């Protein structure tokens, strides 16, 4: 029942800085916080968040992750002059100290714990902490890489201790490895750590052998540490999404965390002098959105690095936009990950295959400039619902019921007289008026985002929805069909891609459709999730539709439909129209809940049928030449 997003920030954390010459550290500046908060303010995002004050982490809280000797050493730095601060700093790798940095480090850590408490007490759904100094390179007894104390390691240890959590996912999308987090939880199966990072075969900072893909954790932590090293610079949106679809998300949804903490370094964005990657700030809107169906949306985003002030501001805004539920921007030009990334991805999937059900089939044979991001205003009415006539339902506050116009009514009659001569059922005709009215508000107004219409006649309804969308004009339409039979849907001209979930086995011929025949049984949920993350989402993202048309025929859906409806809203700026054939109160409630941006209830835990995995890998083989985002291995060369 939680709502809102926390934003935790205090300008005191900009009141320490580098006091001597050091080209290595001169990029970590106070303005990183100032620019990020002001960017949120400029775009109206800070004003929509719940401002939670910072506090100091206590001594006892710092000792959750750090040694008494290191804390006592850092505690003396407020009393040091500049000569003494420089000599203290030289004891460590890539870090400077300042009279006020100990104070600020305790605020950065306390801010993080405030964020954890706000989310874990259900006072907000999610939130972000904008802090300095960053934390993820901090070690038990050493400052490292601009980090004094390990803010995110605190947050996980604090959440285990005070909320008795058994499963916490940490996602570190900073462009540097967070070695301090890895070390902290190396033997701990209760904390799953994922990091991608510029590595370049160990020649990039921090130059550690243990930052490679072979470090899977130790002891009973084996399999709960996932390193994805980037061995070339210039990684793009496609490389980052390939990493999510084929490594992080399959593991995350199987792990089923009770809390997600993001080590959010935006030095992984285009323009950054440390990362030298090419991902656009818009990608962070999707990295955030793809994780929101985990842990019922309980996500704590904690600022780490990010050194190009421009992409820093833009990427922070894209993240908070998604935390607030604003429509995600369309990502164009996606395709195959590059060969270096595909090598990295296939190596981590292979070493992790001992530990995760999604990868188990692999174990045996049988001046930089870029365009400014567009505005992301939320829709006035997010979701319009059309239940059968005379069905009054209690709707969430951002949902509304359907009122057919005069122009719309004339359109239905023109359509009737041209394509459905022998049709007079005055409520089929009502549904067609409803479909056209909802689509018009979705496509020709920032007024409505998405919608759900309950229908009876599937063929007429589908044909009217699709044909009307194609002349809006919606350049491309993704159709997602749960049911058997043939739809009045042509996939011959490249403007429609059809995903069909059915029960009868079918040979696919064209590469503009994906047909998934999943065995009924206790394994159906895991197979569907496997298909959704590894097949459906890669193709949908590469296809980049302008509208998503969901269709469920009246003829096992309840557990996965909410996750699909949430994740598929990463496409088409969230513009999804769902046609439900027949009235099912629970399915309609679940659909409306997911469409409106409500928290998605967790899946919990049963590994997929090997016959389903074989079916899905045959689909990947059949489709990945056309849709390269499906690839999770390096291609065979002639
Ligand atoms: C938070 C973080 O992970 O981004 N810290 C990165 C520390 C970079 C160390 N500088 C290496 C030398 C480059 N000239
Ligand atoms: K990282
Ligand atoms: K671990
Ligand atoms: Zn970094």
């Amino acid at each position: 029942a939680a709502s809102g997003s926390a934003l935790i920030f205090d300008e005191e954390m900009s009141r320490y800085k580098l006091l001597w010459t050091d080209p290595e550290c001169e990029i970590e500046v106070p303005e990183r916080l100032t620019v990020s908060y002001e960017a949120l303010r400029t775009h109206g995002l800070a004003q929509r968040c719940k401002a939670v004050p910072v506090r100091q982490a206590t001594e006892q809280e710092i000792l959750l992750a750090h040694s008494e000797e290191y804390l006592e050493a850092v505690k003396q730095t407020p009393g040091m002059n500049v000569e003494e601060l420089m000599a203290f700093s030289k004891k460590y790798n890539a870090v400077y100290f300042h009279q006020n940095i100990y104070h600020c480090a305790k605020l950065a850590a306390g801010a993080t714990l405030q964020l954890v408490d706000s989310v874990m007490k259900r006072e907000v759904r999610n939130g972000m902490a904008l802090v300095r100094p960053p934390g993820h390179a901090s070690q038990r007894s050493a400052a490292n890489g601009f980090c004094v104390f390990n803010n995110v390691a605190f947050a996980a240890l604090y959440a285990k201790k005070n909320y008795n959590l058994n499963r916490i996912l940490i996602v570190d999308w900073d462009v540097h490895h967070g070695q301090g987090i890895q070390y902290c939880f190396e033997e701990d199966p209760s904390v799953l750590y994922f990091s991608w990072h510029r590595y370049e075969h160990q020649s990039f900072w921090p130059n550690l052998p243990e930052s490679d893909y072979s470090s899977v954790g130790k002891g009973k932590g084996s399999g709960f540490n996932i390193n994805l090293p980037w061995n070339k610079v210039g990684m793009t949106n496609s490389d980052y999404l390939a990493a999510f679809f084929h490594v992080l998300l399959p593991v995350a949804y199987e792990f089923d965390p009770e809390l997600v903490i993001v080590s959010a370094g935006f030095d992984s964005a285009i323009g950054d002098p440390e990362g030298e990657m090419c991902a656009l700030p818009e990608i962070f809107a999707h990295l955030t959105h793809l994780l929101m169906p985990l842990a019922a949306g309980k996500m704590c985003v904690v600022l780490e690095g990010g050194y190009n002030l421009t992409s820093l501001g833009q990427s922070v805004c894209q993240t908070v936009h998604s935390l607030l539920g604003d429509p995600t921007p369309r990502i164009s030009g996606l395709g195959t990950a590059c060969d270096s990334a595909l090598e990295s991805i296939q190596n981590v999937r292979n070493v992790q295959s001992s530990y995760w059900s999604s990868f188990k089939h692999l174990a045996q044979s049988e001046d930089i400039v870029w365009p400014e991001p567009l505005k992301r205003m939320p829709a006035s009415v997010r979701t319009v619902v059309v239940p059968p006539p005379g069905v009054e339902l209690t709707l969430p506050k951002n949902c509304q019921h359907s009122d057919i116009s005069e122009s719309t009514a004339k359109e239905v009659q023109r359509i009737r007289d041209k394509h459905f001569h022998d049709l007079t059922d005055q409520n089929i005709l009502r549904s067609l008026g409803n479909i056209i009215s909802v689509l018009d508000r979705m496509m020709r107004s920032d007024e409505v985002c998405n919608g759900c219409v309950v229908v009876s006649d599937l063929s007429v309804s589908v044909q009217c929805a699709l044909q009307h969308a194609l002349t809006e004009p919606a350049e491309r339409v993704l159709v997602v069909y749960v049911g058997d039979g043939e739809l009045p849907v042509k996939t011959n001209d490249g403007k429609v891609f059809l995903v069909q979930i059915c029960t009868k086995e079918t040979e696919d011929k064209c590469v503009n459709r994906l047909t998934l025949c999943l065995r009924e049984g206790e394994s159906l949920t895991a197979g569907f999730m496997q298909a959704l993350l590894g097949l459906i989402l890669p193709v949908a993202y590469e296809f980049n539709p302008a509208l998503v048309l969901g269709i469920v025929e009246e003829t096992r859906l309840m557990r996965v439909w909410g996750h699909m409806t949430c994740l598929i809203q990463g496409l088409a700026r969230g513009r999804m129209l769902t046609l439900l054939q027949g009235y099912d109160k629970d399915l309609l409630e679940l659909t409306v809940s997911a469409l409106s941006g409500a928290s998605i209830s967790p899946l919990g835990p049963r590994a997929p049928k090997p016959e389903d995995v074989e079916m899905m890998e045959k689909q990947r083989q059949r489709l990945q030449e056309r849709w390269g985002l499906l690839r999770c291995t390096v291609s065979e060369s002639w």
